[PDB]
């Protein structure tokens, strides 16, 4: 779970 976050979240921008 944590890890899921963790590794995701630097992607957030990207459908921007």
């Amino acid at each position: 779970f944590a890890a899921a976050a963790g590794l995701x979240a630097p992607q957030x921008p990207a459908p921007f």
